[PDB]
């Protein structure tokens, strides 16, 4: 039994800002109050992983143990847990859900005040509730991730930092909904709040965008343009419900004047799911006036974001964001894998690359050169 | 008999920018085809009349007459006009309503296509639809603003630019809702949205903003925070429905911060009726997380607007602005008359000085030197 015993393990862990990970034998201790020790069966890689280490990255401390888009199965539960067991199913969640505070007891919001450091929200829970880490490396504490730190075959989370999920859910599928397809399709379905009958623009169709293109097929979109500097990616796009798709590289006019023109004054709803500067513009940009709603949710390391001007709003825009999808975490994420086990939407079509989790740094490599939607990492 | 006449009479002119206005004899013509020449009663000065004219604005055409917020009687209308007739009180309107494109059929705007510049409204409507001028001053001809032109004695506006009201109403006092009262009242009730208990505040205690802070308390907001660099504003704004009032240059401490420290977290609405990136800046951070909604409305010349980070966005805010209150002007202007005539809501409270047209420049100072809510001007 490892039940009260530190385990041994691998884990990716990230020594400094700029560096690749290194596969490393790390020890974590047992799961205190309140708190939940899960092995991790599959992971998965989003581009805020990558992001977070980035040297222009600012706030976040080293050494730390990346990762947040993952399913497992509980090892062992700390004194007064009582939502999970062991043997259970489960999503490790960065959008934690205590149930207590004005943000959770709010239908507005999927936020919750446990999460402090609103200005970079992804800096946050890089430490358990009592201040102190459950990881070790070379006699050293190794920094937490998001609360989840899924790049550790073993992890400790709080216990409301996951959600149990059907007994009969494959793993290796439902990692997924841990944070980008579930952010996009909500982005969509909540943020967004897309109507039946309209236009949509979806900047970037990675994993994030291309469940915002399923998301805005579902609410009931007519026409939806997704865009890419890659058109590799226009075929899923297409195929998930894209009716256009768009390089802004093959014209010498910007995009957001493109889209304008091909819609006759722009689109209802626009939604960066790629990030930076010129997303953020061309996002708002294609917009129409009248009821233009823009939604961001991609981010940049070392971005300067958008300069907005107040006529922009004032001919009758609205800009908005996402937090993973709008959806109250903990309660959401279980409905979310019955409609992945009832046929609801197409998570299979974001899997493009399965490794071993010891070729982590193939699938950074498969990223950023552009050649994957998501890989699926196995422990 | 002026009937088919031109017109001599008295306007203010701007020749150039950043220069005072000019009392000069100009010459009207008759309305041609679906335009009506309206006597201007009353005018009052508005700060958007001021920014226009600046050197630091751009895309302004002179020489011109200005002025926006007014109420007058019909002299004479054009061919084809069925809506109004010779001695109806009307309010002009810089806010068309054409009732045939895409925004005006949608409830979700008040914005009208016959406005083609949507990057600065301010400077659309200097022509009427012929691309001509109804205006001659010293053998040259005198462009239009914003439609309304209202700095002259007697105008011509297209007959889906202006309102019929009530026989009885008091040109003197109904001429604020021509722009500045609809705007903040409207503003907060329409596009902000505010809802019954929330807190709000409201950044410029001026015409808009006090208007606002009035808007604020007709939908029941439990808390009102009004916020200006003049302290001399606050009674008024106390006696319209202020709970509190701050003023930021009192603090080292930034007044969003002592927002946020007063509220415990921010506000539900934030209105920034001042303008200019430091209001804008203040508005959008002083705004709870979760749900926070920040409406943009005033506006500065030569202003580089707001830089905005995503996560500023993904933590839960709402960014959205306001044109004329979001009020279909020709409709709702008439109805916001008849609230007047039932004490609805205090239109005499905004005016703090009355004046002979001839004395313009002195409302012009009053403004600038922070002296005057509302000035009426009487021809
Ligand atoms: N806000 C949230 O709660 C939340 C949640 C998940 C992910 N994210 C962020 O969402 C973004 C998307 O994540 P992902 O994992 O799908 O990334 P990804 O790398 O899988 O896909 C990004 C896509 O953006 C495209 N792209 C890059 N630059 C572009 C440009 N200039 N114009 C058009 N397309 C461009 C890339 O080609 C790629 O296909 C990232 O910035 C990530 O950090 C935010
Ligand atoms: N968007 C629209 O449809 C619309 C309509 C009407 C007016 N406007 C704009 O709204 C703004 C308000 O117009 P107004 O006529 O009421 O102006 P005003 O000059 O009468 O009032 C402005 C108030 O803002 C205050 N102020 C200035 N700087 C401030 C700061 N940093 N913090 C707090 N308060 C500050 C001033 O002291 C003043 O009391 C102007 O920018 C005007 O152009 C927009
Ligand atoms: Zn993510
Ligand atoms: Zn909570
Ligand atoms: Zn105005
Ligand atoms: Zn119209």
């Amino acid at each position: 039994g490892t039940k009260g015993k530190v385990i041994k393990c691998k884990a990716a862990i990230a020594w400094e800002a700029g560096k690749p990970l290194c596969i490393e034998e790390v020890e974590v201790a047992p799961p205190k109050a309140h708190e939940v020790r899960i092995q991790i069966i599959a992971t998965s890689l989003c581009h805020t992983d990558a992001t977070v280490i980035d040297s222009k990255f600012e706030g976040l401390a080293f050494p730390v143990i990346v990762g947040h888009e993952a399913a497992g199965i509980v090892e062992s539960i700390g004194p007064g847990v009582t939502n999970v067991k062991p043997g259970d199913k489960v999503i490790p969640l960065y959008a934690p859900l205590c149930r207590k505070c004005k943000f959770c007891l709010s239908p507005l919001t999927n936020l919750c005040g446990k999460i402090s450091n609103l200005k970079s929200p992804a800096s946050d829970q890089q430490l358990m509730e009592d201040k102190t880490s459950r990881f070790t490396c070379k006699g050293k504490p190794v920094y937490h991730f998001f609360g989840t730190s899924t790049f550790s075959q073993y992890t400790v989370v709080s216990d409301i930092n996951l959600a149990k999920i059907d007994d009969d859910a494959n793993l290796e599928r439902v990692c997924l909904l841990g944070c980008g397809f579930s952010t996009g399709y909500g982005a969509a379905i909540n943020n967004a709040k897309v109507t039946p009958g309209s236009t949509c623009a979806v900047f970037g169709l990675g994993g994030v965008g291309l469940s915002a293109v399923m998301g805005c097929k579902a609410a009931g979109a007519s026409r939806i343009i997704g865009i890419d500097i890659n058109s590799e990616k226009f075929v899923k796009a297409k195929a998930l419900g894209a009716t256009d798709c768009l390089n802004p590289r093959d014209l010498h006019k910007p995009i957001q004047e493109v889209i304008i023109e091909l819609t006759k004054g722009g689109v209802d709803f626009a939604l960066d799911c790629a990030g930076g500067s010129e997303t953020m513009k061309a996002a708002l940009d294609c917009t129409t006036a009248g009821w233009g709603s823009c939604t961001f949710i991609g981010v940049a390391a070392g971005s300067k974001g958008l300069t907005v001007f107040p006529e922009e709003l004032i001919i009758g825009r609205t800009i908005n964001g996402t937090f993973f999808g709008g959806w109250k975490s903990v309660d959401s994420i279980p409905k979310l894998v019955t409609d992945y086990k009832n046929k609801k939407f197409n998570l299979d079509a974001l899997v493009t690359h399965t490794l071993p989790f010891d070729k982590i740094s193939e699938a950074f490599d498969l990223m950023n050169q552009g050649k994957s939607i998501r890989t699926i990492l196995i422990f």
